[PDB]
């Protein structure tokens, strides 16, 4: 039924040692993530350090990634912004460059600027009016905005392009359940996130897709396929083998997990974040690689 | 002693009702706020709806407002960004366009992306290295980041351009006291904000400046002047006369207060915020105008 | 047709300087607040430092206060607790001791333990089942819990004893409007709080009551008096006169405001909070009293 | 050299299906957890639904559990309270009843009532003055209170009974590293919590104790002994075997995990929480048992 399912990892934004954009490494990371078996990619998300780049860098990254993908896989372009018209403009521009879908947080700023449900609704409704590609709602703690399942399904029922969801808040499995129950066939893509830390319970809840980290999609995807083909016991076995790595990405190495792995594997030239985001502690990085080496991920032999 | 004191109200961003920047209304807003007696101006702050504008609009507004000010009053340009290098380029770009000062929140994003103290120091340290004009550290709830009074005082003593502070967190008065106690004359500008709702308590604590709303800086400034010259009772009376309007701005009409006042007075073409920021409830606007129509602010008697 | 309206100040808990309960000062505090014109009292709220007392002290305080009030004014007993059965038992006990109303936060603990909307509904429903006095829903930032106006309105329509609301989250005035619009006659008591900092705007929105600080209800009740009688500009003039004291209470001296004023007036023996709650900075205290003295509040000329 | 090391799981508060305390099931949960090899126990913590019980119930449980343990293992009694005097009174009472340690959150209430560092130091200082058994400082997100590693180390070095720490804020591993270096020999017990979700990373950092859930301490303890004996590859292997259960407890079944397992295994009569805490979704429960049934935990095998 749905247009999009499977694993859609987040593409990390690759800087040089100087903090400037490293577009060469950026294309190599996209190519590695496509070779890993990804059904699609998501760019300019919070796991791409979008908060540390400029609007001009956003446009260069959007055109560079989409032109290099060359239609090999569908790309989700994250266009989140407080202003409705800016997000619609970014969504239209991503559409023009070949995006299959846009992902947007609800309109927020910082810790205290929140938007009532009514204006959150109009935000998505107007972004929906301007574009023809599907919209994904990101439900994540970083927005500090409660998006309850009845309201999330409401937007899926009442807004044309709103069909996909990335539920990353605590208790995501039973939120996905309630979302699917209240939205029916309007829920085209009930997806989970958070680096696939709760993937198994979310699959139990009816999740169709996973927006994981970009470091090892080859490890996570056979869980989804085995679950689709009814091989539940194989899905658990693969989830169990890879969970220590997923747990270390979620709890320890964080956003920089995909880049530190890509650096060690020779995929990208630098794993540095943009200052002032803290770099990985050497012990956190050493333990990340020690776990990964036990699992033979493609990132280390690409 | 300090380079800058007095009232530095925030210039709101004037939009057309379509949604685009209304630079014609932007300049009239700047002219009025100068005519209202502002010691300076601050632009692209959170009260300017900066989170709703793009980088290109930021540059157009920085150039337009600074050019139109034409050095009549000093301008603080807010350059906050998570990335240390983006904020450093913005602050340098603001300096080269004529800014007297830059204001920066600590690096943050959303509700959960927070930066440790050691990197926050380096953030302001590297912005300091890039410019020759002073930095104003904004201490406000929107960042969700704790900047202790010792830490703020430490940055003043050890970072060259860090010298001004906008204390807006709860208990701003007693925190200003601590900041001044620990920093001394390294605290070149202990200022408050939050529309001046706590200005009288903050002046007691030693505040020498106030970043207020842009609607009625003329009603608030005599509070600062009377206090500087030891007329505390006149400071109280002016504070009391205007506190209901300050209270209605802080608690009811918020960021849109200045623009609803400017629109009523003919200063600007539209009071609309950029969607999806909620527009004023009709009763909230009417009560705002009704309160302002007891105190004769220039904004309701300027264009005509 | 409401059962309760007007001004209901939160009674502060009076400690001795040793930190133990000072019940003699507690009664004198109650008496002053009644002589100051309170239409009723609310006890054991967060503004009463309830989080710094024990369950036994709560029962000692509920009995002593209600016994001392002797039915002079209606008393709101705050009964908040995460546990549905603990709150219901507290509200029942308060009813049997003479309480006319209970106030309950939504169930919560700390900064992270939250309750889904369906369970918050069941919470207030079973508390309503247990008592025959009305419930006041406290919508305050300390809970960290979002209670939308549609949810609060549905609870008033569907839960018998849910009829009163203390709305003191940001944007209370517009929330009160939507609450009244969606709830209709089920909204028996749309009140505000936060020391009456937004009282004028809330009065415009349809508020019929205010939960203020216990320090100067004589200064604030006339604001409601003029509003109810239609003297809107008289209500504004009174408002402007006392707003600097309300503002210093809201932003500077906080919970301790009523206790510092009562101690200066000789009403109580000690203004100290229970440690580790910070005591008032000496300048914050002097400024509070300098403002108060311009307004001649009864607290400074009672004992 | 330290007085206490190993696994100190939190004892769940056992209720009846009617909501009242089920003390018979409470004693059996204690016996099972001792039978499962716990080096010690912790009672009346947030993982015990302590916020859903009364003071009278707290005292009934403190005396009931301490007497039934009969000194078989040391018990940590969580004495947290906002009031300094109340916490010290609870802590002295716990020590008089045989407690080997007390655990205390920093003083706080709700989402907004916070305490400055100076009075938090004074809070732990005066509690230590009253008691003669060690204090464990709990650093958990439920307090919404920042307790930096320098602040925690300073308390350990300057306050006699502050010697143990439960770190379960985000990034506990790196925080534990800094707390251990900063605190030196005064950190008698750098411990982690959060159901052992980050036990491996925390052990690399130098954690010596783990305060986990109470359902399967027999499965988690070998990870600590393997680390203590320097068998790092073995610690990973047992960690990897039990992580899906640990993860399900941390993200899906939560506080109710220990009670659901204990009820299934016949240890306790009821697994319900006190209303309004949401009961387990039936699918969540079935996934919990299916994962647990793969690891042969004692809780589904318990004869005494």
């Amino acid at each position: 039924t749905p247009r999009h399912r499977g694993i859609f990892p987040v593409v990390p934004t690759t800087f040089a040692d100087t903090g400037e954009l490293d577009l060469a490494s950026q294309k190599r990371a996209v190519d590695f993530m496509i070779d890993a078996g990804s059904d699609g990619l998501c760019i300019l998300a919070n796991f791409s350090e979008q908060f540390a780049i400029t609007d001009d860098e956003r446009d260069v990254l959007t055109r560079t990634i989409l032109e290099h993908v060359a239609g090999r896989v569908p790309v989700i372009v994250t266009t989140s912004h407080y202003s409705t018209q800016v997000c619609a403009a970014r969504s239209l521009r991503a559409q023009q460059l070949g995006a299959a879908m846009v992902m947007a947080m609800p309109p927020y700023h910082g810790a205290t600027f929140r938007v009532p449900e009514a204006q959150i609704f109009e935000f998505y409704a107007r972004v929906s009016d301007a574009i023809a590609i599907p919209i994904m709602v990101q439900d994540a703690p970083a927005s500090g905005t409660a998006l309850s399942a009845p309201f999330l399904a409401r937007m899926a029922r009442e807004i044309e392009q709103v069909a996909y969801f990335k539920i990353e808040t605590p208790g995501a499995a039973n939120k996905l359940r309630e979302l699917i129950r209240l939205g029916g066939d309007a829920i085209e893509g009930p997806w989970d996130g958070e680096e696939a830390i709760t993937l198994l319970a979310d699959l139990h809840a009816g999740a169709t897709g996973a927006m994981t980290g970009g470091g090892f999609p080859d490890g996570i995807r056979p869980i989804l396929e085995a679950w689709r083909e009814g091989r539940h016991d194989d899905a658990y076995a693969r989830y169990q083998a890879w969970l220590p790595l997923i747990n270390h990405e979620n709890r320890q190495s964080g956003i920089l997990t995909a880049k530190a792995l890509m650096r060690e594997g020779g995929v990208i030239a630098s794993e540095r974040p943009r200052h002032p985001m803290p770099e990985l502690h050497p012990d956190t990085r050493a333990e990340l690689l020690a776990i990964a080496r036990r699992l033979d991920p493609l990132v280390l032999r690409w």
